[PDB]
């Protein structure tokens, strides 16, 4: 059987992890600030690939360490790790094969930092969840998100317009069979165990492109989770938004549910962004969100240097001290 | 006296700033009041006439006793020392001897030490009380007149803008007139006195202090008295934040630290700088395992409120407290 | 005045009200980002929530320094809450003693002394008025919209009067919402500028009715695309929809003052901003919430300042 | 000397603190470095072994010296001081006497100072120079030894966790080895050096001072030096905020925008435009000069909020002096 659905069901707190080389420009960039979200700043400015790319020279983060990183979240009582494989950028951060464009190959620091963290994981008894950007890809000329700009973005446009502005050449399914699903076989591979498949965006892929992501995921990883932004319905568990959580909405069969928040107002690490969530803002959505039986994935923006954030670690801790007080008296 | 023995495990108090200066919220004219925003009468040399007539608008409709020492007992605090009269020299208390109190000038029309008194007894907590004994901006005589070759969180220690002539200035006179009739009745009203919490004597005599602590002795046989009386004349030391461990003789072994959640005594708006649960909680354990007892402050609001943080940041620091305590 | 709105580029408008006096706090609780949606956002009952009317003494209220600042800064109008959601009149109105004249010790008519401000400054005077939500209200409206969510809980008040069934706007419509709105735009001078909001509950026949009450009594009152379909002289364009047109924004994020929103817009996106909306040839109405002691808060008054410089500083170069 | 002349009415100064202890940024295993980001390694005794290792990530990829020049010249600033080494003893110019330096221990490779002082020369901005005579936290006879009686900014004035034996440590060995050598090199090897900014000399014996001064005199004949270096050894007075002889009636605040020299992701404390301008007016009014310090980001970069406020303040100063 999948127990991987009843372990779900009652896993209630998990970690996020969104770190690439967005991290580095930390929100900022040539005297100008992000949007709130920091992760999407390439689009945002429309930082050519070249420019960008060249980020991977200096991602040295010399005080990562996936053991204490691990042992913070566990500290927490969360019960699994979900962290950023590839975010729209298309910069892998794991040592992909089919892709060059990876932390491995392309910076000094030449570490597997998703297998750094699969390990870290095993070790300390959580389940280990990937996100993967399978849609929005702004270092391949058939990035996904060319048909969706008649709707406004955290940077400017869903695809690369910059590096690749005719609009009409551009054909996802390119991209699709290269590097998307290439890369996807890749992470559902080599990093043991997957509980959980995060997917986003979904603006570009048929059903078909949905079917054939969620039926490799399915054949890799058997008890692997996938969530509802893959696309064309292709889910086992429903990532609700803010506006969708308990005082259109999408089937939950299972009646699996999680909402993914962050701690700040940033999915990746921002300079400028000191808007952190008090302890009790913390505890009482996650109390909230757990009666209405809703597992919170709560996101940590790594800095440079590989390290959890001074605030987001005591908020984590001082939102448990609370929890475990409430839950005595 | 074994308030002795008490106060050596009393370990953590609150302190409440509350008056005029709290209504300005650390803002006067545009312009910023200095990281104590308790200070801004003397930072902006506002005028007595203007600066007293806040008491026209002081009318905080939440002000609840009883809720702030229930937030005071739940966070393990033992004790509450607040302040009858700050440098303003506008008393929070009933004063028969100046009408320049929060029960006569106010429309709010009551004793807030009164309330606080009451508040503490039934919950029991002990009572301590803050006087400005030297300073007082209200006071043609008010002291500081010998001190200002010393900057301040103001611009001078005593009102030299409502009164200039700093020559022929007499201290004594404020002493007689206001000071310690004001000491009395603070003593005499408002049941048992646990602590007496008076600020660094910069024109206060020696026979002055003496005769402060004779007053407190024969009014509050078992009040334990800070060290910022005066030279020799307390029973317990105030610690400044840079006489801390990694100095006054303490015959009894009894220290108290005084602090504030943000950098500001009094209510401030603009101040946000609320030091972390982990911070305030790190803060009293270090201190507790040198025998110093914390006592940390909260400036109420114009409505007479615990600031929103301050709450949360108290609440939290007590959690983590107890999870550390347990394991 | 259509020439002179389409020139115009620069207003300041005012939220104040005894959701100001709350700044953003209840009994230990935020309010959401709109701190003068926080009467619907703890559902706190007409009787506590008026009771702030006996707190409200404004001393550093002083009209004719805000019209300076807002002159200083090259605003060419100021848009005041004559009556925000709540239903707290800010003048005398005659016909509810729920006002800032009446129920407070402050006892002044603050739209009054604005408009008097404005007139010997040379700005153009505009008013905010709430005529379709009235928590004060046993009929006040929203009562028909609560399957969306809003800044509070409920759009009308449902706490004081949780009959929806009962409910019939026409009664306030008709006995408090057209009454005040003939006292304003009757007492205070010549209006340029008439500010309504949120039309959810207002039939076509009470916003067409409005429309003409204000074209009678202020022949040259330039109405906002908010009163009611097809009833209206400028465009009120929202942030995410950027020949009158009219943009308003705040410097923090709150309309209604918030001690805890220290968010504040820095000079540089305020004359950025400005100069977007301006290029478009929209007016940017810039929202200024008063504290409790009728203040401009320190900070909204340096960036307001700072952005003119800037302003200045590219308009020389 | 026109150089007097020149800093009696220059009014306004770029300081620039950059270093291993900016990748930090103010933060270190989950715990705050004091007020002062730069005295991180002291604050809690990170092993040199482990702080020298910070320069292997030191890639500051947006590093542009023209463009720090052109900010400070759009400001009305007259000159920039720049960190050459602070109390850590890393070398922010390619050093010859040591190999810890930002040349040749760092992938970016590249002469930090040189770039300044050719930006400087090409935007007719003159140029100075901080360098730690006394604290040195890399060298085993470092100074600061004598004073651990007075609290500081991190922990010890000297490297007490590497070097803990204080009573073998003798800081003539440092001040003839690495002091005095290092001193020579920046004043040799960068051009016209108009301003000289030396540390409160704790440990420095007067002839130590003096060998100092003396060797400035020779290689820069017109540098003037800052009050900083012992008694009576100075063309200018260093005044601090508090305080606001100079024989040649010369005065110079430095300060900062936030509360931190060095670089602080947790330091949001930026002072408002019309506080830095207004701090400006009084100190121009006194005939004193402000040195306003920016702490460079890891990426080499000015902080967004730093470049907003200087620029708001020079649109202030501006528009109250055609008024
Ligand atoms: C978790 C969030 O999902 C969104 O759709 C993404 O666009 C954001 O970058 C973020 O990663
Ligand atoms: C507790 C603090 O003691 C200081 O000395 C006073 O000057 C402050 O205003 C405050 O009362
Ligand atoms: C200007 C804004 O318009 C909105 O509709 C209101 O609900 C807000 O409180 C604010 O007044
Ligand atoms: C300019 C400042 O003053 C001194 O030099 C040092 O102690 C500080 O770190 C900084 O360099």
């Amino acid at each position: 059987m999948n127990d991987n659905v009843a372990w779900f069901k009652q896993a209630k707190y998990g970690m996020m992890i969104h770190w690439g080389l967005y991290s580095l420009l930390a929100g900022e960039y040539r005297g100008e600030s992000s949007s709130a979200y920091a992760e999407w700043i390439q689009s945002k400015f429309q930082i050519p690939n070249a420019e960008y790319g060249n980020l991977a020279t200096a991602f040295n983060p010399l005080y990562f360490d996936a053991k204490k990183i691990v042992a913070l979240a566990k500290q927490c009582g969360m019960q699994y790790l979900v962290v950023t494989t590839k975010h729209h950028d298309g910069f892998a951060m794991y040592h992909s094969k089919v892709d060059a464009y990876n932390v491995y190959d392309a910076t000094p620091f030449h570490r597997d930092i998703i297998g750094e963290l699969a390990e870290a994981c095993q070790k300390a008894g959580l389940k280990f969840g990937l996100y993967y950007s399978q849609d929005l890809d702004w270092h391949d000329p058939n990035g996904g998100g060319y048909k969706s700009n008649d709707v406004e973005t955290a940077g400017t446009t869903w695809d690369n317009s910059w590096d690749f502005p005719d609009e009409d050449q551009k054909n996802f399914d390119l991209c699709f069979d290269n590097k998307i699903l290439p890369q996807i076989k890749e992470i559902m591979s080599n990093y043991g165990d997957i509980a959980t498949a995060w997917f986003d965006v979904p603006m570009t892929l048929s059903e078909a492109q949905s079917q054939t992501i969620y039926d490799t995921v399915r054949e890799l990883q058997p008890n692997c989770l996938i969530n509802s932004r893959l696309g064309n319905g292709k889910y086992d568990f429903v990532s609700l938004g803010d506006a969708e959580i308990p005082k259109g909405f999408k089937p939950s069969p299972l009646g699996l549910y999680e909402t993914a928040g962050t701690i700040n107002d940033s999915w990746g690490f921002s300079y400028h962004d000191q808007n952190w969530k008090t302890p009790r803002t913390l505890y009482r959505y996650k109390q909230h969100l757990n009666d209405f039986g809703i597992n919170y994935l709560l996101n940590v923006g790594l800095d440079p240097l590989g390290r959890v954030p001074m605030m987001a670690e005591e908020n984590l801790l001082a939102a448990k001290a609370l929890e475990d007080e409430a839950n005595r008296l």
